[PDB]
C-alpha cells in the first residue's frame, strides 16, 4: 500500500504498525491516505479568538434532603422547598415538616447550578497539582500527565505550566477541548458536512489505546465540570443525554442521522407491504473495511419486517444506530468521568443545561439573529413573525439561550455570528416556516436549524406554546 508524500510506515516493540509524517511529526495508527491528509489539513483550522470565547466568564456574571428537593429562597429571604418530583413547592422541611401565597414551581437551572457547585466545592481537596504541557505537544502531554494522576488528585487546584513560557486553566481548557478532536488520534468524526455533529467514531479501534484515551476525555470533560471551566468540544444533545443516562428517541435520531431518520419515518407511516418493501430485523455495519451482520433481536436477519412488527424495528432500529460500533468508547467516556464527578450529581439537569454548563453561555446579539433570520411561508410582516421578536426581546438571555438550543441543538453560537450559521449540509440560516393549524405545538428541525411555528391566534397563544416547546424534555 502506498502512501502520501512524506508519510512512513513504522512497528514499535509489539510489532504494530503505525504511521509518522516526516514534513509535521503528526503520527497517527491508522493508515493515512489523500483524503485523511486533506481532512487533516482543514481541520488543522489554527488548532486565536480565545479572548471572544472568553467573554463566557465575564457573561457568567450572575441531614440530607430527599432526592430531586431543593433549598431555595424568595427575594425576601423566604425559605422554600422544591419538590422537581411532583413539580409543586412547600414551605414544610419534607425531612420534618418545619415550615419557615405558594411559591410557583419553576426549574430553575441556575438554583441548580450554585447547588452542583457547592457539591463541587465541598469535594475539593486543598493544595494543587500541577500539569506540565509542550504547547506544541498538548494532547500527548496533558494526556500522559492527568492520567498519571489518582482522579481525586484531579480535584485540587489545578496550576498549568506551558513549557518554556487561573487564566491559564481557562486557556488550558479551551485549547486542549480543541485538540482531542484531532482526526490522526481516530477517536471522533462528523456526521454532517464541515465539522458539524461530533460523535464518537466507531474505527477508534484502529488506535489500540483508544479506550485509555476515551477515559483520559472524560476526565478533563468531569475536570471543566468540576473546577467550573468552559469547553469547546461541540458535543451534540444526545450525547449529552446519553451522560445522563436518558432515553434516545426517534427525534433524537433527526438530529444526527437526517438519512436514517427519514428512512425510519417513512417505513412508520407508510404501508410496506402494498409497496414491495422487503427489510428484517438485521443490519450491517462497516468498520475499517470490515463487514458485521448484528440481529436486532433473535434470529432477527431471518424476520421478515411487517406492517404488524414495524413499531418494533423502528425502536430497535433507533437504539441500534445511537449504540453502534461505540458502546466500548462511550463506557470509557462514562467511566472516567465518573471518578471525577459523579454522573449521580447530574440527575435532576436535562441535556440543554448540561450543555450551557460545559460550554458557558453568551449574550445573544438580537440585531445578528433578527438581520439573519429567513423565512418560509411567512414575511418579516407575519403578524406571527412580529409576536415572535416581541416575544424573543420580552423575555431574557436564558430563555433566548434555550429557544436557540431548541431550533438549532446547541447553545454554541458562531464566531462569524447568525449570518455564518451552519447546518448538516452546509450554511444554513435560521429559519421560520409556517406549518400546521395554531393548535400544534412548535417544532423544530436542527440539522436546518428551522423552526416550525404554527399560525397562532395571538400573542399570547404564540408565549405559551413557545415557552411549552422550548422547555419540554
Amino acid at each position: 500500500q502506498p502512501l502520501p508524500p512524506g508519510w512512513e510506515r513504522r512497528v514499535d516493540d509489539r510489532r504494530r504498525v503505525y504511521y509518522v509524517d516526516h514534513n509535521t511529526r503528526t503520527t497517527t495508527w491508522q493508515r493515512p491516505t489523500m483524503e485523511s491528509v486533506r481532512n487533516f489539513e482543514q481541520w488543522q483550522s489554527q488548532r486565536g479568538a480565545m479572548q471572544q470565547f472568553n467573554q463566557r466568564y465575564l457573561y457568567s456574571a450572575s441531614e440530607p434532603l430527599p432526592e430531586g428537593w431543593e433549598i431555595r429562597y424568595t427575594r425576601e429571604g423566604v425559605r422554600y422547598f422544591v419538590d422537581h418530583n411532583t413539580r409543586t413547592t412547600t414551605f414544610k422541611d419534607p425531612r420534618n415538616g418545619k415550615s419557615s401565597p405558594q411559591i410557583a414551581y419553576e426549574r430553575g437551572f441556575r438554583w441548580k447550578l450554585a447547588h452542583f457547585r457547592y457539591l463541587c466545592q465541598s469535594n475539593a481537596l486543598p493544595s494543587h497539582v500541577k500539569i506540565n504541557v509542550s504547547r506544541q505537544t498538548l494532547f500527548e502531554d496533558s494526556f500522559q500527565q492527568i492520567m498519571a494522576l489518582k482522579p481525586y488528585d484531579l480535584r485540587r487546584r489545578l496550576y498549568v505550566i506551558f513549557r518554556g513560557e487561573g487564566g491559564l486553566a481557562r486557556e488550558w481548557f479551551f485549547l486542549l477541548s480543541h485538540e482531542v478532536l484531532n482526526p490522526m488520534y481516530c477517536l471522533f468524526e462528523y456526521a454532517g458536512k464541515n465539522n458539524y455533529c461530533l460523535q464518537i467514531n466507531p474505527a477508534s479501534t484502529i488506535n489500540p489505546d483508544h479506550l485509555s484515551y476515551f477515559c483520559f476525555i472524560g476526565r478533563f470533560i468531569a475536570m471543566a465540570l468540576f473546577h467550573g471551566k468552559f469547553i469547546d468540544t461541540g458535543f451534540s444533545l444526545p450525547f449529552y443525554k446519553r451522560m445522563l443516562s436518558k432515553k434516545l428517541t426517534i427525534k433524537d435520531l433527526e438530529s444526527i442521522d437526517t438519512e436514517f431518520y427519514n428512512s425510519l419515518i417513512w417505513i412508520r407511516d407508510n404501508n410496506i407491504e402494498e409497496c414491495g418493501l422487503e427489510m428484517y430485523f438485521s443490519v450491517d455495519m462497516e468498520i475499517l473495511g470490515k463487514v458485521t451482520s448484528h440481529d436486532l433481536k433473535l434470529g432477527g436477519s431471518n424476520i421478515l419486517v411487517t406492517e404488524e412488527n414495524k413499531d418494533e424495528y423502528i425502536g430497535l432500529m433507533t437504539e441500534w444506530r445511537f449504540s453502534r460500533g461505540v458502546q466500548e468508547q462511550t463506557k470509557a467516556f462514562l467511566d472516567g468521568f465518573n471518578e471525577v464527578v459523579p454522573l449521580q450529581w447530574l440527575q435532576y439537569f436535562d441535556e440543554k443545561e448540561l450543555e450551557v454548563m460545559l460550554c458557558g453561555m453568551q449574550e445573544v446579539d438580537l440585531a445578528d439573529w433578527q438581520r439573519n433570520t429567513v423565512y418560509r411561508h411567512y414575511t418579516r410582516n407575519s403578524k406571527q413573525i412580529i409576536w415572535f421578536w416581541q416575544f424573543v426581546k420580552e423575555t431574557d438571555n436564558e430563555v433566548r439561550m434555550r429557544l436557540l438550543q431548541f431550533v438549532t441543538g446547541t447553545c454554541r453560537l458562531p464566531l462569524g455570528g447568525f449570518a455564518e450559521l451552519m447546518g448538516s449540509n452546509g450554511p444554513q440560516k435560521f429559519c421560520i416556516e409556517k406549518v400546521g393549524k395554531d393548535t400544534w405545538l412548535p417544532r423544530s428541525h436542527t440539522c436546518f436549524n428551522r423552526l416550525d411555528l404554527p399560525p397562532y391566534k395571538s400573542y399570547e397563544q404564540l408565549k405559551e406554546k413557545l415557552l411549552f416547546a422550548i422547555e419540554e424534555t
